[PDB]
């Protein structure tokens, strides 16, 4: 039958879309991948299957039912090989409907665009399909830059951005497990990351740019938004 | 009281988050800006107050402060995700500076309204997003974004020829496929295809609003 490629959001089940929620409650089968929060899965009463060899495993269930749900973290169309799964499915006649989600890029609550600091932003992956390194040159000077899958390679990424002209004193922020109870924010200047001084564990969202300090009190290092 | 800065999604009410929906259904007052979809607004039973502008903002800030002080909580509804392309950062800053508690509720950003892949093996390993209209109606310095594999432009229909020309001036491929998704996330959604060249030449017809995606992913379909 039909495959609904659904964004699970960054983690907090409340950030599921109304559409995603209804499809999860109603789906006979939910093919999820690693990126999916336990709280969101617990909302699905149907068959939960942890899911190329991912593609064919998708095809089999799509055929077994009237429709199935293929659940991916954040929004399915960015940084998740969603495009690949869509192609494969369409090429095998399987209809596909995409249900956008709250991308993790937006899970920090910070204004990625802000008057006088950034009029746009860019997002890039530290790991490519195949395991390679990203070409950071087209991204090096965007005022606000967000990096996904950049924790393991943070030193190399930081050094490369410094080489490409980013400000070594630029404030940056790592948000580990954003949206969840284990969310831990790590503040560091770009140079401190390049110097291998920052401890961070994946998965983590990495935001670089002055917007990072937008809600910091003037009179002290206090995050006015959090408090 | 508290202010919830809430993302309305790109248009389709079904793309509201559970959290945004819960808040909209219970808010005594909803302060919405111009780009919030009609269908979303109709779901809110409380007092609906237009607090927006078409590119003043200090006025908007004072209105937000006035309503927030008169209720246990209010909802400040914005199109897409409240924290990108809507001056949400300024609104939150002003409120925090006035001692008003604020909670941000992310949304499905308009950048993602077309359901098309912005990143794709071999074509784009990241993307950039920019607006054709800045704070105060200013024009954007496109130099930082000109070469990103996949570029998405919001509010770029009116100034599409200038934008395309700037992009060409800044090094972007003239033959690059682009796509306009007119009235994305609505029943009236329409798609227009064209190479960067055609836009720069004034050969493309699109009426606002529209989401504009540039890059080889457009032809991945
Ligand atoms: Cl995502
Ligand atoms: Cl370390
Ligand atoms: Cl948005």
């Amino acid at each position: 039958g039909r495959v609904y490629l659904v964004g699970a959001g960054p983690g907090d089940p409340e950030l599921l879309t109304l559409k995603a929620y209804r499809l999860l409650k109603e789906a006979p089968v939910v093919l999820y991948d690693r990126l999916v929060d336990e709280r969101v899965l617990a909302l699905a009463p149907g068959e939960k299957v942890y899911v190329e060899e991912i593609h064919r495993l998708l095809l089999r269930h799509a055929r077994a039912h009237p429709f199935v749900v293929r659940l991916k973290g954040g929004d399915p169309m960015v940084f998740g090989r969603g495009g690949e799964e869509v192609l494969f499915l369409l090429r095998h006649g399987v209809p596909v409907e995409v249900v956008p989600g709250v991308t993790s890029l937006l899970a920090s609550g910070l204004p990625l665009t802000h008057r006088g600091l950034a009029h746009g932003f860019a997002a890039v992956s530290g790991v490519l399909e195949g395991g390679g390194y990203p070409d950071l040159r087209p991204f090096a000077r965007v005022p606000t830059l967000v990096v996904l899958m950049g924790v393991g390679r943070r030193v190399w990424i930081a050094k490369e951005l410094l080489r490409l002209g980013r400000d070594p004193r630029e404030p940056t922020l790592f948000v580990e497990r954003a949206s969840t109870p284990k969310e831990r924010r790590v503040h560091a200047r770009l140079e401190e990351v390049a110097e291998g001084k920052v401890e961070v564990r994946p998965p983590a969202l990495w935001i670089l740019g002055e917007v990072v300090r937008v809600f910091a009190e003037k009179e002290a290092p206090v995050d006015a938004l959090a408090l």
